């Protein structure tokens, strides 16, 4: 047992690991989106530059977290990071709505955490999701729809004038 | 032979100096769309100062073989700069789709001299094709196909909005 | 068939994916030993700053990678991120030892691609190499083999005195 | 007929293209000559300096007439840039001497050019000309004459230490 | 056998010592010839401050091909530095005739050294030779002709008052 | 006869030419032992710094005794730089040590330089070695002789613990 360990579950350890991976693995999945408009038959270098920022925001985030496990004395174990779902993610709108469906899924992680965190009397774990995650999620998820929500009123993905315009005048 | 003249293959001097006349031509070829964009029924000033621009980068490309050639102890051997094969460009994405061809021409071109330099065993050449041409070639063809793909997409040539939108827009 | 690909063969789009890979796990390799330095029972912040400072590094190689990929119109394929061999690094050392191992490696591969550049007759991409990655590599295997000698001369890894004031005197 | 076209003939509007072809044509002299300036066994830096820069000066006449032409409605018809009459121009006095003949050739076609636009009643062609171009050339043709009388007072072109110091202490 | 030596033919490590003393070599040429123009029956100062700067150039050179050696692991065996073939220089025009055929030597040194990084697959070698040497050697040559070019025609090695102002107006 | 001889007799002029080999010898001796320092099996960057820095200082050395030999209407006469005594100069410590003994060597020649150059009465000869040679040999010998205490002191060269920190605290 580390010498700075204290009221830190082994099943809080666990979970943070669990967590590390899915930030890296949502770092990923930007990673792939960003150059996906990078494409020469895509060329939307905005959306290319919005998705990046996000995978180093992500990348951050796992930053965070194993930090979080060495303060409180938890040991670091990586896992693999799997490869996305998609190689090709079709649109702009599409893609938005993958990062909307996937920031939804590391949030239901985070509450999970937060509830874990709770159950074990933890008050340290839990603020630290709260602080630096909870909002942090909330905030990403309200700007994926915001964006969702302009694209299919513009027109997209059928109007590849829409997509365009949207790069230009949002992300640009 | 000239008193600077080592490991220049007859060929060699031969192959810059068709190369010269090409990049001269390619110059000629973007300053006459260059113009095609300033007439009054075109008016698509953006247009013009992209093909502006890259009629003077071909200019340079003209100048550092020439260079060469008296760096290496050959002989400049000028020929005919030919008109271009079109004197209207029809569209924005017309003159895109065409200066994408020729790119890919000018870059034939150069692998074809590289192969040449390679044959001769004359390193001096090669890397002098690969550190000022080859990678400016990837990059003009992939910057070309970007743009086609956008105006494409946007509804070009048959819409004007988008062709007009995309002068303003990623141009200007 | 991308509009802008050109000279550029299957065997090698298919190779840079790999490399894309292998840079990633690189990456990641160096970011789980960073955070092993973090760790409150190593604490030796400089060999932690030194890794992580690698981590971006490795980062850097897959974007320039993955950005040629697509400037030549081959087609990103992502593959799983596998995990470092080790979760526990033993020592600076060990470190130092292991990563002289992976760059040597990373190198192999280089120059494997290399040769099948070569083979493809593709001055491109072997040019890519040669200016973006071979000497990089030799750069990084120089370093840490460096750093391998002075600790080793030192009294490390059975020196914990060692590992610290090369920490201090080196790496910070 | 061009919706902006008024008091345009169409002799006038030939004149012009030919006109455009013949500025073009003198640019292509100039960079012939700059660069046998550049030759290892020629070697003259501010003649090479000098002739680049009557070139470009060339290319901004080319350019004032193509922008003529459309401002006018007019139509460019780009022709054929023939290769210069000599591919050695002998010596630093020879080039001046040739420079000087090309300026009064291009003169005199401006003259012919003048007097087809006031034979047609088109003053603002017959004062583009005036303001633009007639006094150019005179200045030109006076510079080359003082830079040719220089040369051969000072024992051009049997001296090439005359050469020399001229294109020191005139040229550069 | 180094830690860092990877891809790095013995033939090649003996081929860089080999270099190493020639670019030696080429300083203490220019060092001497520099020294010759400060004679008081010389006493052409620009004529010593350039052979000087082509010294210091060449210690570089030295320096560039000892770091590459042990970069790669190889192990650098200096020699002697032969004294420069003649004591006596004769003049501005003679030094710059046998500064020419020097860099003509080592430039086929340094082009066979390619030829053999090309044979034992050494990219890395090969593209350190030309980055860093081949261009160089390009350039040399090129400005050297140059100048023998220039004093020739001045009327150089009997004109002194040729000597006398090249160094002046050139090399000042 | 030098038109500027005058009281310089042809044994200080023969003494001045061994002094100038002797002194870019020094400078080959310390070029070497950088060089050592830069291996990756020393990796003693600061011991690298040290010695580059004083084969530049010999070479001062040179140019001092090579000027003076044209100033005085002696005729320099170059010889062979000799290969230093080691290619592989052990340790730290040793390095010093045969830098010490060389510094003793130089300033003993020195010495017999000063005695000769006052039995042929030649006072600003010997003004010239006292002012500009035999105190610079004096602070060098206490400058090497405190490093090798130093090193002694500290435990080298057993202990590479030792010539680390001194690489860092005093050479750093
Ligand atoms: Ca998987
Ligand atoms: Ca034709
Ligand atoms: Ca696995
Ligand atoms: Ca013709
Ligand atoms: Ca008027
Ligand atoms: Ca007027
Ligand atoms: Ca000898
Ligand atoms: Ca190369
Ligand atoms: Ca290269
Ligand atoms: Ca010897
Ligand atoms: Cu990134
Ligand atoms: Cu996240
Ligand atoms: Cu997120
Ligand atoms: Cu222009
Ligand atoms: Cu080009
Ligand atoms: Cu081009
Ligand atoms: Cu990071
Ligand atoms: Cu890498
Ligand atoms: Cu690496
Ligand atoms: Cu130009
Ligand atoms: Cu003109
Ligand atoms: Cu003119
Ligand atoms: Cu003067
Ligand atoms: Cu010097
Ligand atoms: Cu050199
Ligand atoms: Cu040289
Ligand atoms: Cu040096
Ligand atoms: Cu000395
Ligand atoms: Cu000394």
């Amino acid at each position: 047992t580390s010498q700075v360990r204290q009221n830190y579950h082994q099943d809080s350890e666990a979970a943070i690991n669990r967590q590390i991976n899915l930030e890296l693995y949502a770092s990923y999945v930007y990673l792939s989106m960003s150059y996906y408009f990078d494409r020469d038959d895509v060329a939307l270098k905005n959306f290319a530059k919005y998705f990046h920022h996000q995978s180093h925001e992500e990348h951050e985030h796992a930053h965070k977290l194993m930090k979080l496990q060495n303060q409180r004395g938890g040991r670091i174990f990586l896992q693999d990071i799997q490869k996305p779902d998609e190689d090709d993610w079709e649109s702009g709108l599409n893609a938005m709505e993958a990062a909307l469906h996937l920031e939804k899924n590391v949030n239901q992680s985070l509450l999970e955490l937060h509830k874990l965190a709770t159950d074990k009397n933890d008050p340290h774990l839990a603020d630290f999701i709260e602080t630096h995650y909870l909002n942090e999620q909330v905030k990403a998820i309200k700007e994926l729809g915001d964006h969702v929500t302009n694209l299919r009123k513009m027109g997209a993905p059928e109007s590849g004038l829409a997509e365009y315009l949207f790069d230009k005048h949002t992300l640009g």
